[PDB]
């Protein structure tokens, strides 16, 4: 797809056998969802906060499904104003800016 | 020009006969600049923080050219910890995702 930025750029993605809104976000290195079972091991991980860090587990190689592409990454659960999807998961279904 | 998302995409932009770094993000409703000063009137504005509001100084209609593109918007002056290139800018230099 090409998406224009008139609006938020919100699609649907698939993860850990739900439907979830996401936001596509150049601005983010890394993909953070709100509270979801992921299957696998976790490890603990320290992001950045008004004035500290938040901790959230870490998910190494889980799918997602954006826009029909296909995508293996790290994703971040916890506490987040949406889900995010980031660099990390942008550069493998081949995500570009263009103008 | 078509950027790919395997780093940062920051950007070289030309505003207020200064050259800045900025960060090119689909995450953000607006473009934010670190202290810089713009010409023409300004409105203050509350924009969301690490609980709480950060005050900030609006200038509309400021141009800006990113990568050779011209581009007339609102511009954010203020608190930041990174020159941003919001949604706002964006549309105006015709800039897609694309995947």
């Amino acid at each position: 797809p090409q998406i224009t930025l008139w609006q938020r750029p919100i699609v649907t993605i698939k993860v850990g056998g739900q439907l979830r809104e996401a936001l596509i976000d150049t601005g983010a290195d890394d993909t953070i969802l709100e509270e979801i079972n992921l299957p696998g091991r976790w490890k603990p991980k320290l992001i950045g906060g008004i004035g500290g860090f938040i901790k959230v587990r870490q998910y190494d190689q889980i799918p997602i499904e954006i826009c029909g592409h296909q995508a293996i990454g790290t994703v971040l659960v916890g506490p987040t104003p949406a889900n995010v999807i980031g660099r990390n998961m942008l550069t493998q279904i081949g995500c570009t800016l263009n103008f």
